[PDB]
């Protein structure tokens, strides 16, 4: 068994709801268990500013599945509750696997670390919150780059 984390996000649809019955989706994963679920946070969206803010939150599931086979399931999440293919729009949820224990992956389909999340803070704070200690694959502490990078501590949602 691996801990991923995983980050949560919805801007559309009743974003508190969509949050839930996806906690709820991802506690129905095979081979799985959530351990932990940080706060709620509102965050003013990244990319596009025209759009409304988000609810943002992180969780850290335990699994066995490999790694596609838990992309596999949360896609599947995410297109039973409407997910559909501009750039960085409005969505009512988006689960983003940010790490898969200390492994790197780099594939089309699938990159872990997650593509540029040392940059975001909507998904760095609430992966501090359930996990001050997290070290990334590569050696660096999470501790660390909240410390030494300027990012704005979120409002609960
Ligand atoms: N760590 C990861 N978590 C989730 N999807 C990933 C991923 N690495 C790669 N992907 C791929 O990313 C594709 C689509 O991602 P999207 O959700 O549409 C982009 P986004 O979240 O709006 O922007 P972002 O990827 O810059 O956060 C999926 O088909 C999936 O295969
Ligand atoms: C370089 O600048 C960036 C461009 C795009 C992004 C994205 O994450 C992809 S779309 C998106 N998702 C969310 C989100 O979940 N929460 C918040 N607050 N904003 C978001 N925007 C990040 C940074
Ligand atoms: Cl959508
Ligand atoms: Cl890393
Ligand atoms: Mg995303
Ligand atoms: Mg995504």
């Amino acid at each position: 068994m691996t801990v991923a984390y995983i980050a949560i996000g919805s801007n559309l649809a009743s974003p508190l709801e969509q949050v839930n019955a996806a906690l709820k989706a991802l506690g129905d994963i095979p081979e799985s268990h959530i351990l932990t679920v940080s706060s709620f946070y509102r965050t003013p969206p990244l990319g596009p500013q025209d759009q409304p803010d988000y609810l943002n939150a992180a969780v850290a599931l335990e699994t066995s599945l490999a790694p596609e086979e838990l992309l596999n399931h949360t896609q599947r999440i995410e297109l039973q509750q409407g997910r559909v293919r501009e750039r960085w729009g409005p969505r009512t949820l988006d689960l983003d696997i940010m790490l898969f224990g200390n492994e790197v992956i780099n594939t089309e389909r699938l990159t872990v670390p997650h593509y540029d999340m040392k940059n975001r803070g909507f998904m760095l704070w609430p992966l501090f919150e359930i996990a001050p200690e997290l070290v990334f694959p590569d050696g660096e502490m999470l501790r660390q780059i909240l410390h030494t990078r300027a990012f704005d501590k979120l409002n609960k949602w």
